[PDB]
C-alpha cells in the first residue's frame, strides 16, 4: 500500500510481490473499470494468480476512484491516461523490476489498450479483460454505458450508475479517441479475455479487436458475465497460461 | 482582474479583462499562449487589448507548466493543456456577464484551441488560431520535434528543449495520438487563421491546408512576418478586429 503522486493527485496503489520476495521479477500494472477500484474480486483474483507464478502486481486506483484523490464526476480518459503514464514512470524506477506488463478490466481494459500503445516500447505484453473498447465510438454516436444523449449537445451532467454524477467533459474527451489507431500501434502479444453473456460491454467488439491486433489471443468465458460471476477461474487460468508463456520468453 | 482557476489542484493563473464599458453583458474570448510562452507576451496582450477595445471580454490563461501556473514545464502534455482548457471553459460558462464564448490562441495554443473548440463545438462561437503549431502531432509521429531526430518508436525519456529546458518523452507519447484533422472536420463554425509567411517555427503552408479543410475558414497571411509577428503585429490585430466585428454583427 502506497501513494503515487500525479500532479498533486494522490493515486492509491498496492504493490504485491511474490511470496518468496525475489530480487528480480516482472511487474504487471492492473487498472480497474468505471466506478471500480483495486480491491474488486476479479482484480484481486488476477493479481493473486499473477503473484503465484512469480509476477509482481501493481494495482492502481485511477482518478476519482478507489482511495485516490479526485471526484468521480471529474474523471476523464485523458486524466486516466495521464495517471497511467505516472504509474508506468513509477514502475520504471523500481529495482526489482525486469519486464513491465499491463492488464485491466472494462474501462481499465480500454485504458491499457491506449496506454500500451503509447508505451509500446516498454510494455512486453497486454491483457485487456472485457475491454470497454467501444466507449469512444458509442460516445460519438450518443451513448455512454446505457445512458443516451445528443452527441452534438452533450449535457452538463449525466446521473446514473447507482447515485453517481458525471460531467459531460467525460464524453467530450472520449469522443476524440480513435481506438483503432492504438490497436494498430501495439504489435506485441495481447490476450483479450471476454465472457459471451456480457451485459455491459458486447463480446463481439472484442472479437473484432482480437482480429485487428497483429498478435492477439482471444479467450472466451462461455456463458459468463462482465465481471465473471459464473467462471472467474477460467479467467485466472487464461491469464496464468498466457503469462507463463510470456515470462519464458 | 487576476485569478487562479483550479484544475485538480494545479492552479491556473488567468487574467480577465473587461471591455471598459463595463458592459453589463458582453462576449468573452479565451486566449491560450504557446510552448514556453505566457499570457503577458506582446502578441497575446496586443490581441487581448484589441478585443477589449471592440467590446469583448478576454480571459487569458496560463497553461500547465507555463507563466504563473502550477506544474513543471517538462511535465506538460497536450492532454494536460486540453484538460486545463476545459476547466477554463467551465469557469467562463459560470460568469454572469458572458453572452458568447470565442477561443483564440497562438502556436501550440493555436493547436490547442483548434482541438478544444471541436470538443466544445456547441459552445464556442468562432475560433481564431494564430500561427497554429498544428503539425506537432505529425512531427511527433516522425521523430522530428525541436530540431532533434529520434526514433518515434523508442522515444527518449527526456528531450532537450528551448534554452536549457527539458521536455519529458511523455509529451511526445501523448502528441502522437492526436489526429488534428478529425478536430478540424468537427468544427464547422467560423474560423480565422492568421499566419506569417516567413514563420521560422511553424510552416505557413500547413495553415493553408487546414484553412481549406475547415468548412468555414478565412486565412489571413502576414507577408514577411515571423512566428511572433515581430514586424507586423498591427496587421494581426486588424485582422482579428474585422473578423470579430463581423462575428458580433451576426
Ligand atoms: C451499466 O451500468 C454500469 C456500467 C459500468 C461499467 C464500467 C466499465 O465498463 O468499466 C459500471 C457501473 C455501472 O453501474
Ligand atoms: C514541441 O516541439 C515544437 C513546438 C512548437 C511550438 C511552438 C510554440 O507554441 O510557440 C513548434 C515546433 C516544435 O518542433
Amino acid at each position: 500500500a502506497m501513494y503515487i503522486d500525479c500532479d498533486g493527485i494522490k493515486l492509491n496503489a498496492y504493490l504485491d510481490m511474490p511470496k518468496n520476495n525475489p530480487e528480480k521479477c516482472p511487474l504487471c500494472i492492473i487498472i480497474h473499470g468505471f466506478t471500480g477500484h483495486s480491491e474488486e474480486r476479479h482484480i484481486v483474483a488476477v493479481q493473486e494468480t499473477l503473484n503465484e507464478i512469480g509476477v509482481a502486481t501493481l494495482r492502481a486506483d485511477m482518478y476519482g476512484h478507489g482511495k485516490s484523490d479526485g471526484k468521480f464526476e471529474d474523471h476523464t480518459l485523458f486524466k486516466w491516461l495521464t495517471n497511467i503514464l505516472a504509474v508506468v514512470d513509477y514502475a520504471k524506477k523500481l529495482d526489482f523490476v525486469t519486464d513491465i506488463y499491463m492488464a485491466g478490466h472494462s474501462q481499465g481494459g480500454l485504458s491499457v489498450m491506449l496506454a500500451a500503445a503509447m508505451e509500446r516500447d516498454i510494455i512486453k505484453a497486454l491483457i485487456p479483460l472485457s475491454p470497454a473498447a467501444m466507449i469512444p465510438e458509442i460516445a460519438r454516436t450518443g451513448e455512454l454505458l446505457g445512458l443516451k444523449f445528443d452527441p452534438e449537445n452533450i449535457p452538463d451532467e449525466l446521473d446514473a450508475w447507482d447515485g453517481r454524477k458525471l460531467k459531460g467533459n467525460y464524453v467530450r474527451v472520449a469522443q476524440t479517441i480513435r481506438v483503432e489507431d492504438f490497436v494498430d500501434k501495439y504489435t506485441k502479444p495481447v490476450l483479450i479475455v471476454h465472457g459471451d453473456q456480457d451485459e455491459a460491454v458486447p463480446y463481439e467488439a472484442s472479437v473484432a479487436f482480437s482480429k485487428q491486433y497483429k498478435n492477439c489471443k482471444l479467450v472466451t468465458i462461455p456463458g459468463d458475465t462482465h465481471c465473471y460471476d459464473h467462471h472467474l477461474e477460467l479467467v485466472t487460468e487464461a491469464v496464468k497460461e498466457f503469462m507463463l508463456e510470456q515470462i519464458a520468453k
